[PDB]
């Protein structure tokens, strides 16, 4: 009968009393009453959207966003609770108001050659999400095995320097997958709080991969947390030479790809769609793992890497801590800056804290 | 959004840990669960229908059934209530096996006749209600405006010793009201806890009347608690008059209710269709009014009129008490025995008890 | 069949041509044919929105208005109705073009000490409904327990002085219940008109219950007519202590409710939602008592009371008639003016009323 | 909304109280009640049907049936009120029970020639309908030249003494149409009871014409009553040359229709489906004109025709009256008897009525 | 359940890797996924729309557009990827911006009569589509049908010159057909590529057929690509007589059509509504064969004819090759310009070829 009478939203409202995530912050009654009945076409809702959030109230050793899109519908049919949190997180860029930019051209980035006795390693990264399916927290076997399917067909066509393989996560042994994960290029086991609650673990390891040049220098990973994501890689501090290769390798792979009738998630608005609101705009990650000694004699860092903007995460993997004072630092915001404007930010920063190795003097300016 | 989940039916499920009515009796968690997504054609639900049980609890001087109809479909869409409560208030007749009959010939009823020391009034009643309009719980002001011009039209064709006027009760002055309802043939004000309850006293007085002889010894209620009320008094003990003067009269009344394409509800499976489950079947209450200064002396009365299938209310209305010692004593049962059958039933029980007034003996034999 | 016909609207108009409630005043065929058909989204439809009115036409000893909400949207779905009432009562107040403000500061109300031989009681009252639950006039079982849930959580979380207990209306004995009645507390029996005729009595007396502080001189009644009512009392004439515990009292009501997830029924052009449209916008209701020997020798009360905006009722209940001369003295209109505004009021209306009834003078003064 | 109420069935029942049509006798508010909420495919209703029946009680100088068919379900949809009526109009066939059959051979119809001196005239009538169109009472203006079109193509393939041409009644002058109608060949003009009280005038002279052959001893109405009329005339008594022309003039002209694709009404249980039920399963009318010096002489008349189950109309139609003496004898009845039963049924009667008819002798043996 | 998921759009989309029509020219993943969903009202959609241009990449000896329309709303609902291409085929005309002009008057044609030892024939077309009824590609049987009934019906009116006789395909011997196509009178059999890959052909002979003059100087097919093309032909170079006559009789039989209810598809911003959007605007071509032996002697042509707007086909047939020096020289586009303009731009156009055999001279001018 149509008397009955549905739950009220406030019955399911979540208990956020001790969490510590963005969207803790700026979930109100209000809005979650407002958005409760609203759905994207393929099903998504703010519950699916929220219960990452929602699980988790910690998750050292970063701040978390709390939410993840299911489809490129979600980011318009939740906005009214996505646009405050993106706006947060990418440290004022208003999603409403202003648009995003986007400049893939590594000449604009003079200098960035990072001391040897420093940094060890240089690494950037985007994502990329296929026009038409759904994101990993959302995709059923079907859309994953698309997604695969369009990406190793694209990837194909790699020729020279940039030719290489795909190895599918399934038919690697375990041995080759941990020898991968130890040398900080396979993505690593599903087990990131995020990756659980958000259900991008499902069918785990069907259809992922990694599709990956001979000298291993450009990467792609298939179907870990989105689409797809792109990356270069140099043991070294030579940023400037990863970052050309990545722009390239990044040109070459969207052309490959829009040349079989796929395009990419993306909007002016927005930048580049991802399931992450943190990866939202560029998706770029440039960072550095960093050296062991002498960056074991910092004391106030959060100060000076938040007044940056860089993040710090531990040694390989954002859920693992700093081993031996060894730390992969990348900037933090990705939406409302340029790719090279990243890039030098990154590099600026970089050199400040390296500038900041005070064996000899004393002192840290912080410098906002 | 479908993903919204209804209150479960427990939760709806009425508190009746103190109640003393059938319908309370008979509910149980899961029949309430099997019918509480049903509904009629037009509208009615399990929980009108037993929303008068489960605000009345208690309700002397008798024992109430609980619930009411709102249209002809019920008694079939929720069956699975109704059948029990049927049963057992109608002292074994099963509306499922067995099939109800029905006939009116005041021949066949010889005797009759009270002791005119004892009795001092007579009446015989029932119940009609027009096929196709809602029943009084449920009735809107349209439907309830169309039984009446439908009953006064059809009224309109009584002749001779049956003829008479229609007197709407929202034109008769408060005095006029007040000295019918004293006599005992208009129908009380709607303050029956029944009526109340259930829903029946909407928009009073509106469309609500009495058609009556000039005699009054014939008289007709419209929309007080069914469509249609038929009565015959008689300031007397002459049943056998009052009876022969209430079949003929309801003969022709049906017959001009027919003439203008009318039917009333009924299916031999119960009857004729009426508000009360205690008013199926023929719907007939056939009683009279006993002598104050003798029946007061009886001390083992509800044993003697339960076991005679006799039920006594108090003078001047059922929600009354008596005053005196005039009792009103009529037959319990309606379904599944003929009109002669109950009138007969009536006269045998009331002349027991006029045998049982032993002020110059002493023993009462019971006598189930 | 598509081609079976409806009963035209004026088919169900209400016969309304000896009602004096304001509904009756503002209804007319064309605004019920317009409105005849709409609903709100929970099933709300515009005759059970005027069954109240159309029932009563009468109802001492004040006027009514003769219509109730079932949920937040029926003011909205109905406004062309609504808003005529809401004006006519609230003395000129529009809803559709000026806005309503509250607030409780018990500093700005200084002075409101009344007379100590003229008043013997100062009480102050408000109403509050939880959002996304119907009005005890459309709400069902499961609903009314969620209200009760609610407000219960909430309100254990009181301390200090206004720390209290919860009594379940089911399980307390006809003695206690009496008693809290006949001493100002606890509201009365389900025999109120309006209650009654708009559906507020069923499953009595089931969720309903009285949360009181320990001295009483804070309380809570839960599901009586509005969802909560938040009343505090004292016997005397110091209406500056009572405002300010009130104040005080709801605000932290207010916080622990929200703290849940659940926010009061609110909008700025109608204030605070509440079941009778003259409870709306602050919902308040600041009253006293009054001397028996004094204010028995007024002659002219009704027109002083008018033209002070000031409502007399009985003694205890709207629904009573003043006895040994002691009325109960409050303010008439509640949506427009703020809540320090009306208590204000009530204290210049009372003290004029004390410097009126003068047995040593004579003439009053009236004073527009 | 939902709620609204739809007017009962009995308020639109008709009022047959001085009706002498078969529909009237056969109609009860059971049935209608029952079967007013039905509809064919095409929306055909039961309203619809009974149209012409409640328009005309009357309808000299025969017994009509009262209702027509929409289209080929109706006699399906509506069976509950049709078979009664058929089975009466058909002296005693059930369509429910027992089956019919056609055969058309003129062989076996052997003898079948009348006096010279008293027919004056025979002829021979059917009528069929398209498959998969509304019939007249329903047919729209696109359905009606279609109907046209098609017959219009299959009878240019006729050949030989059948050979003919079409004439559209559109187009052909009023002394042209008053000369063939005078002529007893083409039908009369829209004016009949039956046809404008059940819809088939609409649109007229559109789409109605008369296909002839040379002779003019052939003839087929096309959208006058049925879909077809196919009819064999001739002047004199030699009804055998005439039933052989027309079965084989029928034979033709339903192959030459199923060439094309189209398939004519029918069903064993009904036969060939036509607009009134009188003319169902054969739709056979074979009748002679008589004379008029001469059956002038009866008086008696009605009971010997009755008891030979056939029908007198008059001279120049069913709608007019004798004149002269002259009549048109021909069977009733067309469903359960095969054509050549009926056309030696039709012989055998008018023999009967021819030996009668001489007046030298006395004494009329009626002859059950 | 509504849980599974659709192929993403870019699934679907064609491989137009190597295709050189319009349709492969402007076709984008973008417009294909936001076009995919919609249809026309009769169930057309973007897939049927462009299957003709998916399965035809090359098909010499013209450049094609690729697409069809199934109905009017077509142009209206796949807008988006019409406009762009009937942009290009028209030489710059801008559907969304300008609108068309058509005027048919032989008066302002002067001139026009070519060198009657160089073109030996000379012919002027048009299309014409009935409203309400689909498209050749996507109508059935039964619109067809109709199609050649309306024009039948319309064109059996013709008197005087036009005077002609309608002759059906399915009715007309190989041998007859055979001369009549070798004759250029007659459209040649389903054999075109555009045809059997657009759904033209298909129920081939069904319902087409030709209607023409005695003199055989006016043509109209009927079925073939268009629901109608009207055709005047004649031997040598009259054009002006050829003109004056394809106008007299274009105006003839739009009258007769819509002389009996339809009308033809048509608005002002595309013009006359046809299956090609090479077709649109006035659907004009106007052209004539041309002289073997000197027009042989052309070596830069094609740049001539481009820069001329004329197109060039073989002899007899757009999908045949020129047979001897005789080329079928026409106008290239059809919308924007008026008939009367086409016209002379074909006589200048054709003049200026004459001018340009030098067969006595050298050089060629080109003049755009
Ligand atoms: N500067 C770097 N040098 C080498 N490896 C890196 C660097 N930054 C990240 N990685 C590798 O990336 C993997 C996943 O890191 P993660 O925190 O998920 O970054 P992302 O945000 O790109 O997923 C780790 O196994 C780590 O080894
Ligand atoms: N035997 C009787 N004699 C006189 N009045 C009677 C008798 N029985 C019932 N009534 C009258 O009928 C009125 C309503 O009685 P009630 O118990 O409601 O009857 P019902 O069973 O028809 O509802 C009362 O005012 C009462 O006086
Ligand atoms: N000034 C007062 N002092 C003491 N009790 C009061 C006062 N005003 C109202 N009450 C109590 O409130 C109860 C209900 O009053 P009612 O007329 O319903 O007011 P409300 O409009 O708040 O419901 C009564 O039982 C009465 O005793
Ligand atoms: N035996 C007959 N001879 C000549 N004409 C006849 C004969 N029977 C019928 N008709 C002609 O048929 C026409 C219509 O008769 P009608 O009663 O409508 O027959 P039907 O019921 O078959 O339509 C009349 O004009 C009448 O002249
Ligand atoms: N100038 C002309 N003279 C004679 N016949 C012509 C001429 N132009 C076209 N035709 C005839 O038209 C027929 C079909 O030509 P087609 O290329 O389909 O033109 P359209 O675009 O009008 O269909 C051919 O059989 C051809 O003989
Ligand atoms: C750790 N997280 C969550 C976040 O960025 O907030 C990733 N999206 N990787
Ligand atoms: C008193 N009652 C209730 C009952 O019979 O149970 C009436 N139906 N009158
Ligand atoms: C007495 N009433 C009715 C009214 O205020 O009109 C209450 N709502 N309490
Ligand atoms: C006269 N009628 C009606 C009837 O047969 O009842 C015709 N159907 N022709
Ligand atoms: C040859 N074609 C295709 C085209 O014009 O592109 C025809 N529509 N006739
Ligand atoms: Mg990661
Ligand atoms: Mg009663
Ligand atoms: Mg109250
Ligand atoms: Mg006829
Ligand atoms: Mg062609």
């Amino acid at each position: 009968s149509e008397r009955r009478r549905l739950y009220p939203p406030s019955a399911e409202y979540p208990d956020l009393r001790k969490h510590n995530n963005c969207m803790a912050s700026h979930l109100t009654p209000a809005v979650y009453a407002r958005l409760c009945d609203k759905t994207t076409p393929t099903g998504w809702t703010l519950d699916q959207c929220i219960q990452t959030g929602v699980d988790n109230p910690g998750h050292p050793f970063i701040k978390t966003v709390g939410m993840v899109a299911g489809d490129e519908e979600t980011y318009e049919v939740f906005a009214d609770l996505f646009d405050p949190v993106i706006q947060e997180r990418h440290n004022g860029y208003d999603p409403r108001t202003m648009k995003h930019t986007t400049d893939l051209d590594a000449s604009k980035i003079r200098s960035g050659y990072f001391d040897e006795r420093y940094v060890l390693s240089s690494r950037v990264r985007t994502g990329r999400s296929i026009r038409g399916l759904s994101l990993p927290p959302a995709c059923t076997r079907a859309e994953r095995r698309e997604v695969e399917r369009v990406v190793v067909d694209a990837l194909s066509g790699l020729k020279g320097d940039l030719a290489g393989r795909y190895y599918r996560l399934s038919e690697m042994t375990e041995a080759e997958q941990q020898q991968l994960i130890d040398d900080h290029f396979l993505f690593d086991k599903p087990v990131s709080p995020l990756l659980t609650a958000a259900g991008m673990a499902r069918d785990w390891p069907d259809a992922r991969g990694i599709w990956h040049n001979n000298e291993k220098s450009f990467l792609i990973w298939v179907n870990e947390e989105d689409h797809t994501r792109v990356i270069s890689m140099e043991k070294g501090g030579n940023m400037k030479r990863v970052f050309e290769r990545f722009c390239r390798g990044l040109k070459e792979v969207e052309r490959l790809i829009q040349e079989r009738g796929w395009e990419f998630m993306w909007n002016e608005r927005l930048g580049y769609i991802l399931t992450c609101p943190s990866n939202l705009g560029t998706g770029l990650r440039a960072g550095v793992h960093i050296k062991l000694p002498l960056l074991s004699k910092d004391s106030r860092f959060p100060k000076i890497l938040e007044n940056l903007r860089l993040q710090k995460r531990g040694t390989g993997g954002v859920d693992t801590a700093a081993t031996g004072g060894v730390f992969d630092i990348s900037n933090l915001d990705r939406l409302g800056k340029s790719e090279v404007e990243l890039v030098q930010l990154v590099i600026d920063g970089v050199n400040y804290l390296i500038d900041c190795e005070r064996r000899l003097e004393r002192g840290q300016d912080i410098r906002i």
